[PDB]
Formats: structure tokens, C-alpha cells, sequence
RNA sequence: UAAUAGCUUCUUAGGAGAAUGACGUAGCAUGCUACGC
């Protein structure tokens, strides 16, 4: 889309000094210790987000048992019997977050709160409508 | 640049409800007293 390729950073993560100090005080992250910190923010360099995405490489065109699927579907379906669901209108959606991203290109303007003030219930019904056919 | 969903903690604001207390007004019940018949 651009000109140019981005190659996106992570960064490492902020050391609490304090805490761990105090930690240290109280008998902690001692040698041989059972308790030892093994999560941590690992950095990537900007060859990560097209290298995580190239595992979409794992996915193979796979053709299904048939006469099999077809049974454990309607097992499945009775797993999902004791449920009620059904299409609800524009005023009966509940978000969450409305600070959260709109994906592209929707990000370059606002996040999903402009979009879902910007829509009036009419026209994210008639969205909604135009989505079925 | 920062997703969907669930649960939880904390803070603020608004409404509704409940409980208790306080004041004021109105209605009803009772006792005492003053006047008239
Ligand atoms: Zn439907």
C-alpha cells in the first residue's frame, strides 16, 4: 500500500527496581531457589511481525471425513442445546471497550467509539441488513 | 501500532429501592379543661 515496507519493534519491558530490591530483601531469587523469574518481555526486532505471520504456513488444505464430520456436528449441536441465540437489533448490542482499535483503514480516523457514534441504529441495521444479502 | 471475549479489584457520578432517626403539615382515635344548649 505504501512506498515503503514498516518493520515494527517490540521493546523490553520496564524493570520495577523498587520491588525487586525489596524482593531480594526478603529472601528471594536466591541460588537454587524453587521460585526464579522466567517470564519476562522479550524483545523482536523488526523481522518478528512477518515472521509470526509466515506461520500460516502450518495451515494445509484438509479434506474432511464427511460421513464422519457430519454425525459429530450434530453431537456438537447437542452440546450447544441449552443456549438461545438469535439476530438482536443495533440498540441491543453491548461493546465493551469502545476505546479499542477499528482495524484498517478505520484507525487512520478514530477508534471504534467514532464509528459506533457516528451510526445511528438505522444505518447499522441497514449495515446489518445489507450483510445478509 | 495496540484484537475478541470472560472474570475480578478500586474510584467517581446518577437513578431507584430498603432500613433507622429528625422536623413540618394534613387526616383519624383517646384523656383532661373553658363556654353555650
Ligand atoms: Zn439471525
Amino acid at each position: 500500500l505504501t512506498n515503503n515496507v514498516a518493520f515494527q519493534t517490540v521493546k523490553p519491558g520496564n524493570f520495577n527496581k523498587d520491588f525487586y530490591d525489596f524482593a531480594v530483601s526478603k529472601g528471594f531469587f536466591k541460588e537454587g531457589s524453587s521460585v526464579e523469574l522466567k517470564h519476562f518481555f522479550f524483545a523482536q526486532d523488526g523481522n518478528a511481525a512477518i515472521s509470526d505471520y509466515d506461520y500460516y504456513r502450518y495451515n494445509l488444505p484438509t479434506m474432511c471425513d464427511i460421513r464422519q464430520l457430519l454425525f459429530v456436528v450434530e453431537v456438537v449441536d447437542k452440546y450447544f442445546d441449552c443456549y438461545d441465540g438469535g439476530c438482536i437489533n443495533a440498540n441491543q448490542v453491548i461493546v465493551n471497550n469502545l476505546d479499542k482499535s477499528a482495524g484498517f483503514p478505520f484507525n487512520k480516523w478514530g477508534k471504534a467509539r467514532l464509528y459506533y457514534d457516528s451510526m445511528s441504529y438505522e444505518d447499522q441495521d441497514a449495515l446489518f441488513a445489507y450483510t445478509k444479502r
